[PDB]
């Protein structure tokens, strides 16, 4: 089917960590940038509009381009920029499957080291693994790296020479990240993306991992593991079969990554929380006001197409 | 099995590298913290009593807590921390096998990252692989790095503002390290550990190793390699058949990590020297003062329990 | 076969980037070093001459040693070092197939990292993959990085104290490395190598790579990536299938990395060029000076021997 989208790039301000906005260049006004999810086959046709200062592009992660390169991108090897104001349309077939994602590809080393220019795109395949059709609960794990020092600094950052001091999942840093809430029996398929320029080390307690998928494409020999590394440009898919209820942490295994400016704790950390598990006085999540699509899950199950979150938005 | 083990936590001081003294939380008083060695099913119970001055807890990472989440040791989720004095059990089944290992997660950055606050949990299958059963020797190998800026400074550390200037193996830095002398015929199973906050990539001269497991569990498709990056938290198991006689360096190749605060060569290296090797006078380890468990590869044959050290004791104040 | 090299250590200075000439100990006087491309069994000799100020060994990354364990080069653990102006004879059965490399073992983390001293080392199999014989192309991508503060001054860098702020492929930082041209219809081996001391996680545009051996040895289980994660002293061989024409960036993922002296671009960046593809006016690389052996392609079809490349030479 033709899958038609708008987008447009947008100057915003998010907060990542408690003390910490940070000013980013916003697809739809949000870091993670929009939800777009296709089916194997699939034209997607997306027209961008820049509403900042500065010229950017989208490049589609993954997506072969076959016999479209002029939409691949890539400033001074597919096109030119888009300039501040002006628009450009993509025109793509989704004939690669799996997890792909999206983002700029000017001054990469900032604009997608540390201004949020990235999101992903769910390509659902036309033959799903077994395991898959056994999937409850799609979960985005997008990690990504920032630099306080260059918060409020647009055209500065994302070199050898600064300091990445605060961590992310999802543009937040515990606590101000959310919960993975399941139901014992669920079966979880987490995608987990290098979306900015650091190593995380990703280790779920209680629960060993199977690694289904390298970039979106299904492994022969799938392995288990409790931590998976994922680098930049990297995705990997797994699989965590719910079947022993606690409150399980999941996080990033690189000990300086949970900090926050120097403190601790911060950085990628959820918790896995099953339903029915009764709550301590001490727990440090107990009042947490939930947002039950933090990891798109609610998004993933409404068709496809193209989807704002409004807990991902930031301020103008 | 129901298997009881008493460990605490001390403060005591290490010697990490030549001129490189470092405070540390040691589990009894080591690091490693002692080996703990059991077998798939063992019902596991850890009493565990802090020395120290600064809370603590005792993660058992890659143990699932079937049913026993109470005792995962998170503070904040799964248990309000070991403060200063206290004491407190761990109860679990050791139902996952292979190479796990044990860590505080108080504080993880400082406590993991700088303050040796580490240890391996060895769970014996009850059917190991054919290739296991051929294995004469197990090795022991936990990479992780250090700050000297903080290494007299309980409470500081493990952040990206620090610089980590020192790097080792089983918390030394060559040429403080130990050789893994084996002889031709050995069958060789070593066991890398991300234990700190570094990548480590790890080379073995003179052989290739088999990657036979991940994170403890076995792979169906195991590869060969020469080179194996180990990354924070991780575990691989590999094989190498010791048939090649030679004095063969073992080492971290990330170029920085060879050395200790500035100077080369530092870092984690050993040498895999075989024994009918005649030793040359020039030879770097000659006349080394040896001890033959740096690797836990004697414990490793001592049958199930918990295994202190004194090659890894470090000193009280 | 018996086969006999003579090569040399000479101090030289390369050109690495625009405002970066840096001074190297190059092995026959050229960064990469000269390629080496023997056949499984083969008795090696290389005869080793030092011409610079300084101690030096070569350890031959890969190779066995089996019953020759006194030429694995490792100063104090199988030899004293090749003293200045002193040489060395270094003797080995090439019985370890696949893509191998040799670097210096004396002062490795400023040899290996910033001066130079590495190059590749490839052992045909008497018996090839079946996937091998479809290749049409074969391709060597070294990666290293540098240190601008030490390029003068032999003795020093490698440290966690120095900052590494350029970043290369067979060292040279784009624009100054060579675009991959090929046909379609071409099947592309690539060569990737961690030389230096950082990580590099290669993305190509438009093509997924099969991941067909690790460290010279052909995997049991294939696998698809679009990303593929070097780290230090690894080599991963991938398969490119040409099928897909345009041009197609090709480069190193981690967001610092696409840097030099703290601009962008810079980096380990090629293009896959496909023959036939019009040539836009804004494109970067229209009128290049082409090397078409800046990745020993073509050195690569001559055969087994030593081979130079006038565009790795340094300078006296
Ligand atoms: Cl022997
Ligand atoms: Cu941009
Ligand atoms: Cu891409
Ligand atoms: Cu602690
Ligand atoms: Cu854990
Ligand atoms: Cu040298
Ligand atoms: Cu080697």
């Amino acid at each position: 089917a033709e899958r038609e989208f708008d987008m447009t790039i947008e100057e915003v301000t998010i907060k990542v960590a408690p003390g910490l906005d940070y000013k980013v260049f916003g697809f739809n006004g949000q870091v993670p940038g929009p939800l777009i999810h296709v089916q194997e086959g699939d034209d997607v046709i997306v027209n961008v509009t820049n509403n900042t200062s500065l010229p950017h592009t989208i490049h589609w992660h993954g997506v072969h381009q076959k016999g479209t390169w002029r939409s691949d991108g890539v400033p001074g090897v597919t096109q030119q920029p888009i300039e501040a104001g002006d628009s450009y349309t993509y025109k793509f077939k989704a004939d690669r499957i799996g997890t792909l994602w999206y983002h700029c590809h000017v001054n990469v080393n900032e604009h997608v080291g540390v201004r949020g220019m990235w999101g992903p795109l769910i390509v659902d395949p036309k033959q799903p693994l077994p395991i898959e059709k056994r999937v409850t609960k799609d979960v985005i794990m997008m990690m990504s790296t920032w630099e306080s020092a260059v918060a409020d600094k647009y055209g500065e950052g994302g070199t050898p020479m600064n300091v990445a001091d605060y961590f992310s999942v999802n543009a937040k840093s515990f606590p101000l990240t959310q919960p993975l809430r399941v139901k014992k029996g669920d079966v979880v398929k987490i995608r987990f993306f290098g979306a900015g320029g650091g190593i995380h080390a990703m280790h779920s307690h209680g629960h060993d991992m199977l690694v289904t998928h390298k970039d979106g494409l299904p492994l022969d020999s799938p392995y288990y593991a409790d931590t998976v590394l994922v680098s930049p440009g990297e995705r990997y898919d797994v699989i965590i079969e719910a079947d022993n209820p606690g409150r399980f942490i999941f996080h990033d295994h690189v000990d300086t990554h949970v900090t926050a400016g120097g403190k601790h704790p911060g950085g990628p950390i959820t918790v896995i929380e099953y339903d029915g598990v009764p709550v301590d006085d001490w727990y440090v999540w107990k009042d947490k006001d939930y947002d039950p699509n933090f990891f798109y899950s609610e998004s993933l199950k409404q068709g496809y197409g193209m989807f704002d979150h409004d807990g991902f938005k930031g301020e103008f």
